[PDB]
């Protein structure tokens, strides 16, 4: 019915695409700074004020509700006070002022211009179109209000770095309203204003067809231009930076979001509670949004924690996908009838799996160009991710087999389980395998017995399974194949597995990290079986562990390319 999610995943990939593909470019040393910096200049001064302009000449502010207008900028508000508040009681006063003059804006100013738009259009076009022009309403009244309050602070601080004690609060309140008001936005949404006015609601012919030339080609011009702009900008930092980026991704990417959602169910008292449910969903995609490179050229302007910043926005930038489209996907659950689950477990499996895989190939071939798989313990690594490659394939091919041959149904499902279990076994055997390495005993180590026993053993588990196992061809997820039998042994395995990695715990800080993570997706799994066989009632929670059991199971292969792919 509503909430068309099925386009959101072919939004994310073009607007990935783009931003990879001038990341490459611009690495590769193709690209130079000369058409770089036009291409910027044409971004900032002629693409995106032409797209703000015809978006608010055309607004019809007659029905535009302001329930969420003023739930949005309440939160961000909130979330500012936290943060500054935070920043002012923590950080030492040798240039305190700084942070909080560009700490609390890193978790308020989102890029939704240039990747929030495509990815609400593409939720949003034939359901909820209005939604669309909510965005230009909330990223640049924001910048109204929360943003100079985080230049006045700069200014505070800069002025006793000067340590000239005859500037008054007057001249730093006109310096910050003086940098805030002369950004594009500010005063081309003012213009825009001031022509809808004059205009009454209506567009230029004669300027129509460039005006809509010069915003087309924004959306892509700035991607390719945010991709040329991230080529040497990571750097290592110390720990305590660390600590304080995952703090304010966390504050940006977690509590706004939830903030926003709450607001906006405490404020909204409208009837038809599916537009309150459809207003809550959109808050929270909302929240979720990365944080937009302009905070990164208010840090260079200011000439202070400028890496911190810029290497802060380059994270969020990538993590903001995948929190996307697991926000998307379960707050869509609730609403949809079992087998739609069932179909969405599949589509999230399948995305997952052809992401993971072309990761997977990535870093295989990394490592065999490597030569470096001949010594301990690369190529028990090497086969745990061979197994992680044919269980991704496997996925896709019982995607699209599900329901098309039998004895290739059944081959496809002997194939993708061995490799299942052999993952499953293979973290337990490297741990093995790292813990008789710990005892730094000269000991020869069986590589052939080793090797066979964790590629024998799943096989030999998936055939007796199938052997007095009873095939059950009407469920469409995998794991319902045979019934208790199979979910009885995929527990006995799992249990195995744990128990090992549990007694059992050169690259070995890598091995071991992996030996680490792993073996939470590995209680995930056994806890749902569990769940499932203890619990023959469904509750109203084993959703969303089925949800993240099949990410886990089928993008396993990022954790490896994370780790083993640098
Ligand atoms: C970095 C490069 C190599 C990545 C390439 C990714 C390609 C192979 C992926 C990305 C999006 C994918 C598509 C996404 C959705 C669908 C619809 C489905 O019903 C059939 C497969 C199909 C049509 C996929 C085919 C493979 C696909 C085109
Ligand atoms: C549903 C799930 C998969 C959504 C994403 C959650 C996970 C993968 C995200 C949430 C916050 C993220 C972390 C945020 C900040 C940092 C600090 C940086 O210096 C290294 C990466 C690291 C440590 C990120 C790793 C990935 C991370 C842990
Ligand atoms: C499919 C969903 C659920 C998960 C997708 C995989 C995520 C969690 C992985 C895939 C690749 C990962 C990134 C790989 C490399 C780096 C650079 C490092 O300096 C900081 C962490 C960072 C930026 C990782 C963050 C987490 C990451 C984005
Ligand atoms: C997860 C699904 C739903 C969305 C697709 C997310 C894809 C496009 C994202 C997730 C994690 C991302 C990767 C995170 C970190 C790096 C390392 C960097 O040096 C080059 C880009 C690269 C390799 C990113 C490429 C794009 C990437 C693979
Ligand atoms: C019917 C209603 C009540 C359902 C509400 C579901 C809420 C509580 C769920 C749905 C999506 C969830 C988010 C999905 C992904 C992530 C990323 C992870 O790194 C931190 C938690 C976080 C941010 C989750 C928080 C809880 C969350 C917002
Ligand atoms: C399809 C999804 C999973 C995205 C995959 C992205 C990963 C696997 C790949 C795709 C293209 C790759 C880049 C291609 C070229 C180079 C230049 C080289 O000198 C260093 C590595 C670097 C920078 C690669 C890093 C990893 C990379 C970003
Ligand atoms: C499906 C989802 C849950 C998968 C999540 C994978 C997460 C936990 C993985 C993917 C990439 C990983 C990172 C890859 C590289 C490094 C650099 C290393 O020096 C410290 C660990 C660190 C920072 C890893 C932390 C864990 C990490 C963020």
């Amino acid at each position: 019915p509503s909430m068309s999610i099925t386009r959101l995943f072919p939004a994310l990939l073009e607007c990935f695409g783009i931003v990879l593909c001038g990341y490459i470019a611009g690495r590769a040393n193709v690209i130079t700074s000369t058409q770089a910096k036009g291409l910027g200049n044409f971004v900032s001064r002629f693409a995106l004020p032409a797209l703000l302009f015809k978006n608010m000449v055309v607004l019809n502010f007659s029905n535009v509700d302001w329930s969420f207008l003023y739930s949005i900028l309440i939160a961000k508000a909130s979330v500012f006070f936290i943060v500054c508040v935070l920043t002012l009681l923590v950080a030492s006063p040798d240039s305190r002022f700084s942070k909080a003059g560009l700490f609390p804006i890193f978790a308020t100013q989102s890029n939704d211009f240039a990747l929030g738009y495509p990815i609400v259009e593409a939720l949003y076009q034939t359901t909820y179109p209005e939604y669309l022009q909510y965005i230009y309403l909330v990223a640049p009244i924001s910048l109204m209000m929360l943003n100079p309050i985080g230049f006045i602070f700069c200014e505070i601080q800069k002025w006793k770095d000067t340590q000239n004690a005859s500037q008054n609060k007057i001249k730093i309140v006109g310096l910050g309203l003086l940098r805030v008001l002369q950004n594009p936005i500010v005063f081309m949404v003012f213009i825009g204003i001031a022509f809808n006015f004059i205009l009454d609601r209506k567009v230029p012919v004669y300027v129509e067809n460039f005006l809509d030339g010069l915003g087309n080609s924004f959306s892509g011009s700035a991607l390719f231009y945010l991709g040329l702009t991230m080529v040497g900008k990571i750097k290592r930092l110390k720990k305590s930076a660390f600590v304080v980026l995952i703090l304010l991704i966390t504050a940006k990417l977690l509590v706004l979001p939830l903030l926003c959602r709450e607001m906006v169910e405490l404020l909204d008292k409208g009837d038809s509670v599916v537009n309150h449910t459809s207003l809550s969903n959109y808050a929270f995609l909302y929240g979720v949004f990365p944080v937009a490179p302009g905070v990164a050229i208010f840090a260079t302007q200011f000439n202070m924690e400028v890496e911190i910043i810029t290497s802060g926005m380059v994270i969020s930038t990538f993590v903001s996908a995948p929190i996307m489209y697991v926000s998307a996907w379960l707050l869509t659950f609730p609403t949809m009838d079992p087998k739609p689950l069932a179909y969405a477990i599949q589509n999230v499996s399948f995305d997952i799996s052809i992401v993971s895989l072309i990761s997977l190939i990535w870093s295989l071939a990394i490592l065999l160009l490597s030569k470096k798989y001949k010594q301990l313990p690369h190529m028990l690594t090497t086969n745990l991710l061979i197994a992680q490659s044919i269980v991704c394939a496997g996925m896709m091919i019982w995607n699209f087999v599900k329901e098309k041959n039998f004895v290739g149904q059944i081959l496809v499902f002997v194939l993708l389980y061995s490799s299942l279990y052999s993952t499953y076994l293979w973290t337990g055997l490297l741990a093995i395998s790292l813990f008789l390495l710990k005892k730094r005993e000269r000991v020869q180590i069986p590589v052939g017995i080793i090797i066979i026993s964790g590629w024998g053993i799943p096989a030999l588990l998936v055939g007796v399974l199938l052997i007095t196992g009873k095939h059950n061809g009407d469920s469409i997820d995998s794991a319902f194949f045979y019934g208790k039998e199979q979910m009885i042994t995929t527990a006995v395995t799992l249990f195995c597995s744990i128990l090992i990695a549990g007694i059992s715990l050169q690259q070995l800080t890598r091995h071991v990290l992996l030996c680490l993570l792993l073996i939470i997706g590995l209680f995930a799994n056994l806890s749902s079986c569990l769940w499932w066989l203890f619990n023959q009632e469904p509750g109203r929670l084993y959703v969303e562990l089925q949800f993240f059991c099949a990410v886990f199971n089928f993008g396993q292969g990022f954790i490896s390319f994370g780790i083993f792919g640098l």
